[PDB]
DNA sequence: CAACCAC
DNA sequence: CAACCAC
DNA sequence: CAACCAC
DNA sequence: CAACCAC
DNA sequence: CAACCAC
DNA sequence: CAACCAC
DNA sequence: CAACCAC
DNA sequence: CAACCAC
DNA sequence: CAACCAC
């Protein structure tokens, strides 16, 4: 029951540990960007399956804002888009909702077909001058077998691929203050057989 | 399984996207304005079927109301009336309650057969001047087999209705000071067959 | 056994009666193409299932071009591309082949993934001083159950186009001359229940 | 049981409220006239099912004509044709009969296989001076499974259908004096499905 | 196995031996007319059954039109008209085309009911100085059961046709020049019983 | 069904677009030659399968060459060699026959256990000065399961390979004067697994 | 069968 | 269980 | 699952 | 489900 | 069906 | 399948 | 099979 | 039952 | 059903 149908041998890693600073215009980032080649953690041929994607972490507020007297959540939607062209849509743009907020938010109608959501997931920080809640952790794991399909060029870039381009966005709830999230999202997949 | 009974046709969605600004009295809107046409996003014949409601958005408070230290939680009421006439009742003169209180809220006696309470549901929100609540985010999405009819006249109000109409009633529950509501409610229907 | 899945309906009917001048380099057009109305010959909903095509009419020469001595073929490629954007491809940069030459055209390996070869139905002309062969007669019926979808909004463009969508691609075979197409193109579709 | 076959979505009704001036020589209407369109009370497409009629009302003598002792029946003869072209024709040149008389009235010998019979109801009316029978009342329904063709044009017109056009045919039995008829015809149908 | 239902007798023949002068307008002539009468080669009754339509003859070009470099075909439309009025309809009128191109041809949207396509066949003839083909051969037998009614008088002439009629409807492709078509239509038919 | 035995992975594909000029005297091509790496259209060890080839494209006479009155006609031997070694062979050497005439070709009485000859399909084209034609149309698929073995080096060359190889073999049929070929030659395989 | 229309 | 790693 | 959209 | 009311 | 790509 | 030769 | 006519 | 509306 | 005519 391990691997998937369709693609074959050992479940190869991909990592993007990052610091992401975030907003209430939203952030974006393309979690399935990997790159061809011979090498460890590299695809072997244009199409993979993404099994699951593990996000975890830590949302945390800066030192000078933590002293204002705030709450804010941050949502992390992970949807898939078909039909992935150029460079990868602003949050803002893709989901409709009331007054750029993106609690209100979900997927435009002319591109509802295109993109879908398949997690979304609130984490919530508040700010105090006395007593804060400084940071708040993040642990999601999330099984969702996802077919890939890329170009024939290979530079892991969402220009590179033609196919169920899954993207992570992210947006603070609050509009005045941002705050920044440390994660580390790991995506484990495996190369496919098909075509 | 997807369609209801006596119905036809694509799922056609209806949003409501705004900011509500609650009170102590009370605000009500119909979920249910829907006009009739060719077009997407409207209806066909004069009966319809409403299969489910999408709440979702932010409640949260102002920056003046924000520092002077209390609670209130919204009461979101989801009501269905078999009767409509005129324009829509205010929530003092359809539930009753002791002193304007939206906590103790029920159908009054003389109309308990024409409105029903479908769902109810709740958001706190605390403020306070160095620690704050200062939002909270509502997420419900409800499920109800409800059919509805229009008149002959085509125009998406209350005043068009006949037989049952869905209608949403939003209390604070605090006195004196307000709280905002930046809501999109989201109506699911499907375009009648039966008569 | 009329019908498709997920559609209803009459079968609605769609032609494109006109006279198209084939070149060496290729012509395109778009048969998918149906603005949204009441009325007939109208989509009702965002999408739609073309069940059929049927391309009937005469393939030509011009008075001084067949008095030269030789030959050209048309091809004609019916593709599908599930992925719309805008205006229509060129015939050239969708079809990878050596000196542009449409017989030895295939869909390049970068969009093999979005265009696919439906049909392709040769169609052959001998031009000559005194032996000649002025025309050539087209009659090709074609079913296909294909589900289109649109944009929100109504216009028979490719612009609109979503999901699937039709392209019917000519191109002549011999370089130096052209010939003309007087072609009625019709198309056969029902309207989705789906979505 | 409720829909027929062929056909689908809500019973449309369609009224034709008239006061109707009976004559010897035979009045006509067509039941079936059908504007199409998006509103209510319209056809969708070309094709529709007319399931049932509901002709009532009331047949009266005029003020100075009741002092007339005299007896005139009115029979209503509602008859189905096929290949209806231009005008309606008049009742006396569809209907064969013995001196322009409507009660021994026929269809005629060579468009027999045109026009049928569906239903005649006779409705009798007596004039007299000191005693008259001023009115008489109809309350006639009658199911009669019709599906009708209309053109590619809309406009309710006898013109603009093509295929089992329904008509009301009157006629005053006594031949010098006339009677009015006030009269409701409601036609029930359903859009078709087929073709 | 021999005669068709609802129809008895002995087989009885019509023939139409006559040089047809085609065109690019389209000639038409109507191949169920025969004449009522005691005699042999008659109908007995209003009703009678055609079972089949034997076309066989030549198609073939002038002295002086042979000599130019062109090629022509002929379509033959045989066509059942279900409601026959008057006199033949011209074949510009029945079917729909761009630039009365006859290769492109199908029944006008507005009496698409009305007009059957039963059978189509071409038949083609190249004419050049030296390297020239006269004339072409033309067999074609072709079965269909169809109940054709008349009037109540007695001549063999579409004007005294009712319900099913069958037409003959020829047109050369090439538009600057004719070609003659020297043709026996025959055809076979059964005296009804029915009615 | 799809991948042959004892190979996996995507079916991988080769393209050799080019220019054949052909000649009596028989020109060569080695399809089955393809380097080894990592990238696609490469075979990852020595041995692989290919599973199917597609040859298509044009065969065309030149302007000065056309206007002489001749026929000719290319053979296209596709052969499988069981013993490659070195430079491919040429076609007057492997094919023993009269005055070198391709079309009295088969493989010699040393090497007729080297060479087996998968398919052949003829291509014919007339020269004339004004009843000419200029060219013709070649597409031909045809399916081989062939198990085809390389040297340890990496290089797309008739010399590196081993085990079976493929190889067109081309020849005109008239003596005195060339024919071009534009041709795609097409190629699908997979790698094997075996030893 | 022809090409959404009919026996 | 935790997260391609192992009991 | 999240929310009429797809797998 | 929310609460004697309806679907 | 066309030609490794899709319903 | 091509044409005594092979998978 | 040819085309209402026959073995 | 009355007439596209509902028990 | 209304009356040789059609559904």
């Amino acid at each position: 029951p391990d691997v998937p149908k369709g693609c074959e041998g050992p479940c190869k890693v991909q990592s993007y540990e990052q610091r992401h600073d975030i907003s209430h215009v939203g952030k974006v980032l393309c979690v399935s960007d990997v790159t061809r080649g011979n090498g460890l953690t590299h695809r072997v041929g244009k199409r993979f399956c993404v099994k699951s994607v593990y996000v975890l972490g830590k949302i945390w507020m800066d030192e000078n804002i933590k002293t204002k007297n705030h709450t804010n959540t941050v949502m992390f939607y992970l949807v898939r888009d078909r039909r992935p062209f150029g460079t990868a849509m602003d949050f803002g743009q893709v989901f409709n909702m009331y007054d750029n907020e993106p609690s209100t938010a979900t997927i435009k109608n002319d591109l509802r077909d295109r993109y879908q959501v398949l997690r979304k997931f609130t984490s919530t920080v508040t700010g105090g001058q006395y007593a804060s809640k400084e940071q708040a952790l993040v642990k999601k794991f999330m099984k969702i077998n996802n077919y890939v399909v890329y170009n024939h060029q290979e530079a892991a870039k969402y220009d590179n691929h033609t196919e169920n381009a899954l993207l992570l966005y992210m947006a603070c709830t609050h509009a005045s203050n941002p705050v920044y999230a440390t994660l580390k999202i790991r995506i484990y997949f495996y190369d496919s057989v098909q075509n």
